[PDB]
């Protein structure tokens, strides 16, 4: 394979990111039989596996585009779930633990940008 700086920096940061989600709460699309009006309230499904997908076809062409798949996940499940709920928590959890991550990422494309030269 022919990876970019990026995409292996990416994936690193997805890694991390399904690392904190043990349960496997958002690493798949939701199912439709399983939760049929959906769609009713989420314009955008998002879930680990179809960002993994895009990254291991290169198409993040910056962390910017990363970050809004990554909210999309976060901001559905919030939307979708009540506050009282083990998805919400979760979602609040990974997003608190995930910021930390993605912050670790901006300076890192920094970084990368400096090494040249």
């Amino acid at each position: 394979l022919r990876l970019t700086p990026l995409t292996v920096l990416l994936r690193s940061v997805l890694d991390q990111l399904q690392d904190k989600d043990p349960a496997r709460i958002f690493a798949q699309p939701v199912s439709l039989k399983e939760v049929p009006d959906y769609l009713d309230h989420i314009k955008h499904p998002m879930d680990f596996a179809t960002m993994r997908k895009r990254l291991e076809a290169q198409g993040y062409k910056n962390l910017h585009e990363f970050e809004e798949d990554f909210d999309l996940i976060i901001d559905n499940c919030m939307k979708y779930n009540a506050r009282d709920t083990v998805f919400y928590r979760a979602a609040v959890r990974l997003r608190d633990q995930g910021g930390v991550v993605l912050r670790q990422a901006r300076r890192e494309v920094d970084s990368i940008g400096l090494e040249e030269a």
